[PDB]
């Protein structure tokens, strides 16, 4: 319902991060989304760790650590686990190491994830207001990705195939243009101090609608 949201605004987006030469931008959207609900719930802001999911959430869960994976099943590895170590804890490295995950720096838990009908951004626009930012996947392989530094990103070339996981923290319009608050895990240099603002209800382009998933604590 409202016409604009950023949940920067609310405290619930922590410093964007600098994923390297990993290829584990599916276990920085899957954190950025649980601690979007970990300061919903508790009201506390804190960095999960992404190292976990790439050294723990591995084969079982179908994900290859800096050698791709999936959010979804990052919630299901966090739901079984019953818990995820802070960032700080357990701290990323850019490469895969062996699980270490620790109970006692547990940070925060999923009560369970919830997918999104394909493509639909009117249902995506719901989840983004009414329950917080939402694990998505784009197409960021056109080299005008690799080159956005600021405004609204349309790439006609672009198709609905998305090989690229971040995480949609708002949307709004630029005097009129419809878009998408993406957070990126690509440092603060890239994009707008590290986010993307991608064009909206543009017949899901880079198919930001195509895959989107958000997880939920529950009492
Ligand atoms: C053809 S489809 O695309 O429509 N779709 C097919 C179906 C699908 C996709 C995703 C997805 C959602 C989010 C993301 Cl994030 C991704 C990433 C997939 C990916 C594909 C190709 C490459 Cl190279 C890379 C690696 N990234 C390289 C890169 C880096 C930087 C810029 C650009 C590229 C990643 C896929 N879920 N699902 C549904 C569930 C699939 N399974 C779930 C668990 O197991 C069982 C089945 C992709």
């Amino acid at each position: 319902l409202p016409d604009s949201v950023d949940w920067r605004e609310k405290g619930c987006v922590t410093e964007v991060k600098y994923q390297g030469s990993c290829g584990a931008s599916w276990a920085f959207s899957a954190v950025g989304a649980l601690e979007a609900q970990l300061k919903l719930k508790t009201g506390k802001l804190v960095s999960l760790s992404a190292q976990n999911l790439v050294d723990c959430s591995t084969e079982k869960y179908g994900n290859k650590g800096c050698n791709g994976g999936f959010m979804t099943t990052a919630f299901q590895y966090i739901i079984d686990n019953k818990g995820i170590d802070s960032d700080a804890s357990y701290p990323y490295k850019a490469m895969d190491q062996k699980c270490q995950y620790d109970s006692k720096y547990r940070a925060a838990t999923c009560s369970k994830y919830t997918e999104l009908p394909y493509g639909r951004e009117d249902v995506l626009k719901e989840a983004v207001a009414n329950k917080g930012p939402v694990s998505v996947g784009v197409d960021a392989r056109h080299p005008s990705f690799f080159l956005y530094r600021s405004g609204v990103y349309y790439e006609p070339s672009c198709t609905q195939n998305v090989n690229h996981g971040v995480l949609v923290v708002g949307y709004g319009d630029l005097n009129g243009k419809e878009y998408w608050l993406v957070k990126n895990s690509w440092g603060h240099n890239f994009g707008e101090e590290g986010y993307i603002r991608m064009a909206r209800n543009k017949g899901n382009h880079c198919g930001i609608a195509s895959f989107p998933s958000y997880p939920e604590i529950l009492q």
